[PDB]
């Protein structure tokens, strides 16, 4: 198996907006950003699905 | 100002789709993802400075 990483930089206030929006539901900014990107691209997709986490 | 960083993982197919969608305009996939998040979260940011040099 393989994985395809993503890594970048942001402003103080931008990262703090992501931190607040994460902490409101899921206090893990990296997991929240991955979820944000996935949901904003597509929702209830048919290409693949899962029922567990790392 | 200081800078704040974000790191996570994607699957082969979703990263390859985002690589194609990036390559259509700005092939730097992590910059394309940064731009996607920024455009979704905010559209009237107060200032947009840069600090690059020769």
């Amino acid at each position: 198996k393989r994985n395809f990483s993503v890594t970048f930089y942001l402003s103080k206030e931008e990262h703090d907006v992501l931190r607040r929006l994460a902490d409101e539901e899921v206090e893990s900014v990296n997991s929240f950003v991955k979820r944000h990107i996935l949901k904003t691209i597509i929702y209830k997709k048919g290409t693949n699905q899962d029922s567990s986490i790392n």
